[PDB]
């Protein structure tokens, strides 16, 4: 098998271009630094000849992938992953082009793909803010009732519409379309975990980990840390998830929920209290107030389809803040 993945210099997708590989799976990866990543893998100790690259400037721009899907025809999967607070220009157009762009260019030159698993988000699950649906059910099934005008209202809102939307982008084509391969969404919650080989600054993560890494650098940034709560998962959880959307045959149409339990940035920080007391001159007071609660918000997920078809256990909260802060010393 020869695995197309997006965006490889990402959070996740290097935990996927990682996972893979140990899987024997071949790589073809996407970059905007090619040999940032390229001597990542080896000297990570990695069977290294599964993998080159391929640049990509934008992915919003039209044909994106085309020359390639036309320099590489050999590809069997796709994993589009690439993909918080803005600049307020626009958000929501450029995110369901931007797949638009591949699904268009997966068609139209990639013709040796079977599989394609499209990297999409809780976000597009459950409602987020005045669409909060507290105590609630939600299932691989439910969707985020937000519509494109009740978002880019925000920056959070936004991005809340602009994966929920683009994830529709991919309903509406493989039915407006009616392409030849087949599709697969990773729904991930607050996905949280260790990067797949090394930090290259400590000071700043993704935007996901900040809510673990902003509790290490409120006492040097003289930021109060903006706490959190919803459902957290495990970077390398995602990363074998998406594997199984493509070497199952049982995940095809199924809207992977990749989500393990609550989380609180309460909760997180008093993992690192324990677990690492040599910080505890280096870890802020959180404010009670300030702190939003649970059972106010989130919904309860239902993703006991995703786990059986996963079929294997998920990293623990406190194994995956063990391992994340073990990376930033
Ligand atoms: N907690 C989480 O991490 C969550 C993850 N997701 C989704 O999973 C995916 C992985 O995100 P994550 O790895 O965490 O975050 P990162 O910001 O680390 O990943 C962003 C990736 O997208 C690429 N990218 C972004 N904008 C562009 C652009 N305009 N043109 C080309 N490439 C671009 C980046 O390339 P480069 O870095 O080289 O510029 C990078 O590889 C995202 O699509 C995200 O929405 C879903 C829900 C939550």
């Amino acid at each position: 098998t020869v695995v197309f993945v997006s965006g490889a210099t990402g959070f996740i997708a290097q935990q996927i271009v990682k996972t893979v590989l140990e899987a024997g799976y071949k790589t073809i990866g996407s970059v905007r630094k090619g040999k940032y990543l390229k001597s990542l893998i080896e000297s990570a100790g990695l069977n290294s000849n599964l993998f080159n690259y391929v640049i990509v400037k934008d992915i919003g721009a039209k044909g994106a992938f085309n020359e390639a899907l036309q320099a590489h025809p050999e590809v069997t999967v796709f994993l589009h992953t690439a993909s918080i607070h803005d600049v307020e220009k626009e958000l929501l157009k450029p995110a369901i082009e931007g797949t638009i762009n591949a699904l268009n260019a997966v068609t139209v030159y990639g013709k040796n793909v079977q599989r394609v698993v499209i990297t999409s988000s809780y976000a597009a699950v459950a409602g987020f803010a005045n669409l909060a649906t507290p105590g609630k059910e939600v299932n691989e099934e439910s969707w985020n009732p937000i519509t494109y005008e009740q978002a880019l209202e925000n920056p959070f809102l936004g991005y809340i519409g602009s994966k929920k939307l683009a994830e529709k982008t991919v309903w509406n084509y493989i039915e407006e379309k009616k392409p030849k391969w087949d599709v697969t969404f990773v729904n991930p919650a607050f996905v949280l975990g260790p990067q797949a080989f090394a930090v290259r600054d400590k000071s700043k993560l993704n935007a996901s980990n900040e809510i673990i890494n902003s509790l290490l650098t409120a006492n040097k940034t003289k930021v109060e840390p903006q706490q959190f709560v919803g459902y957290f998962i495990d970077v390398r959880d995602v990363a074998k998830a998406h594997l199984i959307a493509f070497e199952k045959n049982e995940t095809v149409g199924q809207r992977l929920l990749l989500a393990n339990a609550p989380f609180s940035s309460a909760g997180i920080l008093d993992i690192i209290e324990k677990d690492f007391p040599n910080l505890k001159s280096e870890l802020p007071k959180l404010d009670k107030s300030k702190s939003p609660k649970f059972e106010e918000t989130e919904s309860v997920v239902n993703n006991e389809k995703t786990r059986r078809i996963l079929g294997f256990k998920f990293i623990d909260l406190k194994k995956s803040v063990d391992d994340t802060i073990k990376q930033l010393v």
